[PDB]
């Protein structure tokens, strides 16, 4: 699909058998979702935003469905105001910015 | 142009007669530029995201050239780590997210 930006580009994702809302975020290097239970061991990572840095838990090779497209990659878990799908997974679904 | 997301989608912009590099960010409601001088009166505003909130100055009716495309809208000025072009101006250049 082609998505205009008059409204926030929110989509439905499926992770860990749950449906959650997420923002398609070209301004994010990585993908971050709010606190949830994910399988496997995690590693520590620090990420920065407009207001500074936060500590998140990094999980690898997580299966996640984004607006119907399956992706398998790195997901960070932490205190983010909203679930964000970043470039790491956007490239997997073949997303591009056009104008 | 069609912009892939293997890398950060940065583009050249022209504001206040100055050339700057900016990030095309579908995850940003507004446009935030690094500390610089702009004409007119402004209002204080607080914007947030990952890491918390920061204080910016809001200037309205500012003309900005985004990668060649002239647009007009509100521009926030503050201590941002990177110049961000949000949806308020992305819509004006007809930018879309395709996948
Ligand atoms: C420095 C600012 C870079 C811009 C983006 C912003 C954004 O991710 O698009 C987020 C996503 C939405 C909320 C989480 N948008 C925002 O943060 C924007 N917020 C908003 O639009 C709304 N705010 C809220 C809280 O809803 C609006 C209501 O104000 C603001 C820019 C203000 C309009 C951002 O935070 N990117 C992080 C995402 C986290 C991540 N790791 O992917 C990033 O890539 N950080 C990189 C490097 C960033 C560049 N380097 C640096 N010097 N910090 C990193 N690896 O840590």
């Amino acid at each position: 699909p082609q998505i205009t930006l008059w409204k926030r580009p929110l989509v439905t994702i499926k992770i860990g058998g749950q449906l959650k809302e997420a923002l398609l975020d070209t301004g994010a290097d990585d993908t971050i979702i709010e606190e949830m239970s994910l399988p496997g061991r995690w590693k520590p990572k620090m990420v920065g935003g407009i207001g500074g840095f936060i500590k998140v838990r990094q999980y690898d090779q997580i299966i996640i469905e984004i607006a119907g497209h399956k992706a398998i990659g790195t997901v960070l878990v932490g205190p983010t105001p909203i679930n964000i799908i970043g470039r790491n997974l956007l490239t997997q679904i073949g997303a591009t910015l056009n104008f």
